[PDB]
């Protein structure tokens, strides 16, 4: 499913996301937007490397999920790649979560260095009761 804006920024606060690990939920939001278009089905093949970034959050098969394809991968989520092409995004907000327990935080994506870091992101938010 592609999400309205303010109905993901409801349905990510209340899957806990507002502030974990420091993030606030226009952050997330932000990311979801650059990543994905808010499309819980949005997956990119990277012909470089071999892997696929799958989901809302566009969560990468090398380290996060299992898919079978990707060579040497790991599965930190402990999921398989297609948990992250639910309509329902609990799996994929446990899996985004566990990304930011990782050091590099929510700098683990880089479409958030490049679209979100250091910017006023108030707009994904507003007027959306969160
Ligand atoms: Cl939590
Ligand atoms: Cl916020
Ligand atoms: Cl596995
Ligand atoms: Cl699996
Ligand atoms: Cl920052
Ligand atoms: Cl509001
Ligand atoms: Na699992
Ligand atoms: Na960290």
């Amino acid at each position: 499913k592609v999400f309205e804006r303010c109905e993901l920024a409801r349905t990510l606060k209340r899957l806990g996301m507002d502030g974990y690990r420091g993030i606030s939920l226009a952050n997330w939001m932000c990311l979801a937007k650059w990543e994905s278009g808010y499309n819980t089905r949005a997956t990119n093949y990277n012909a470089g490397d071999r892997s696929t970034d799958y989901g809302i959050f566009q969560i990468n098969s090398r380290y996060w999920c299992n898919d079978g394809k990707t060579p040497g991968a790991v599965n930190a989520c402990h999921l398989s790649c297609s948990a992250l092409l639910q309509d329902n995004i609990a799996d994929a907000v446990a899996c985004a979560k566990r990304v930011v327990r990782d050091p590099q935080g929510i700098r683990a994506w880089v479409a958030w260095r490049n679209r979100c870091q250091n910017r006023d992101v108030r707009q994904y938010v507003q007027g959306c009761g969160v």
